[PDB]
């Protein structure tokens, strides 16, 4: 599958039960290094596997290049393919993680694509995942139904209409932070060749799952995913699944309070 790294596991072997494929560029090591010790460790969660992988690109730095040879080598958890890792390929990446998953990991009950400026409460998540009872063609996020492009020319989001021709946009999730079906994987890999190409990762998955007539579900009754970030509180983290806007020192503390208050309870 032009894997120019793959990481050392056997899904048929252990099945995840979760896995995480993480986005980030080749300079980011402080990310990966936070998410590694906090919410990526891979450990059982309410006997359920959890695994964590990093999605990369390649980039011209030899340097870079270098560091990310050794950082495979020492921890095993990179998935790679050789396509430039800038922000305009993220839809090659989302889609690398997707082939990975079809190819090396069908077994996987829940894939979740996630970015390294996140906290991720995998805990609360496998809870809501278990009580939802949707193990086929499920995918959910923060839900965005009626979106449409941006014509601002000097956005960071903006398409032209060479490059997205329509008023509006399918059913789609954020990008900061989706979860599927791991069956999913292979059907959105199968139909990627025929659905229309466009640089805005979630928005290519969206038209995809539109083809396959996979609708999108709100994973529970109340919000789970913040795409817009939160007012910290431990009492609100052990309520949540994704919140965006988080750096890595700042992860590094909202882990060590969730730590430090394990055993209060919360109203
Ligand atoms: C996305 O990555 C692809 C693959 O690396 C880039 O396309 C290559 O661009 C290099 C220059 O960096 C050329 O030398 C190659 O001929 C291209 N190969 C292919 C297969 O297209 C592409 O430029 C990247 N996209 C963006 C927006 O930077
Ligand atoms: C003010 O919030 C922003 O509003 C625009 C619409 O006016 C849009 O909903 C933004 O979400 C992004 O939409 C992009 C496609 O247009 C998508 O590729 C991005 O990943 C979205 N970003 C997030 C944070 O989900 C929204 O931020
Ligand atoms: O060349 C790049 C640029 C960004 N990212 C990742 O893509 C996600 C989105 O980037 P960012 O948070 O900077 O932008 P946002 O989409 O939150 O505006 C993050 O996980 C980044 O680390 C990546 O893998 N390669
Ligand atoms: C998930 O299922 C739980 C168990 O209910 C039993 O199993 C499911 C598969 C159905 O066949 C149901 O008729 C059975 O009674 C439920 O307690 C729980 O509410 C379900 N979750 C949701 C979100 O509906
Ligand atoms: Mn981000």
């Amino acid at each position: 599958g032009n894997f120019l790294k793959l990481p050392d596991t056997d899904c048929r072997q252990t099945p995840p039960f979760l896995v995480l494929l993480v986005t980030s560029s080749h300079k980011q090591l402080a990310e990966r290094m936070a998410i590694r010790q906090t919410w990526g460790k891979e450990r059982m969660v309410k006997g359920k596997q959890l695994k964590t992988f990093f999605l990369l690109g390649t980039t011209s730095s030899a340097a870079e290049t270098k560091e990310v040879d050794q950082e495979s080598q020492r921890h095993g958890d990179i998935i790679q393919k050789d396509f430039l890792d800038v922000y305009y390929n993220l839809t090659l990446k989302t889609m690398m993680g997707i082939e990975w998953v079809h190819r090396f990991c069908p077994q996987a009950a829940f894939v979740m694509k996630t970015d390294s400026d996140m906290f991720i409460n995998v805990d609360y998540l496998t809870e809501l995942l278990l009580k939802k009872n949707r193990t086929t063609r499920f995918f959910t996020g923060f839900l965005k139904l009626n979106e449409f492009p941006i014509r601002q020319p000097f956005s960071k989001w903006f398409v032209s209409k060479s490059e997205y021709p329509w008023d509006r946009y399918p059913p789609f999730c954020s990008g900061t932070g989706y979860v599927f079906s791991g069956d999913v994987a292979s059907q959105v890999y199968n139909v990627s060749k025929s659905v229309p190409y466009i640089k805005l990762e979630d928005v290519f998955v969206g038209l995809c799952l539109e083809r396959l007539n996979i609708r999108l579900e709100e994973l529970h009754s109340q919000p789970t995913f913040f795409p817009g970030g939160l007012r910290f509180s431990v009492c609100l983290f052990r309520r949540i699944v994704a919140c965006h806007f988080i750096k890595p020192r700042t992860l590094l503390d909202y882990w060590q309070a969730l730590e430090n208050s394990r055993g209060e309870d919360c109203p």
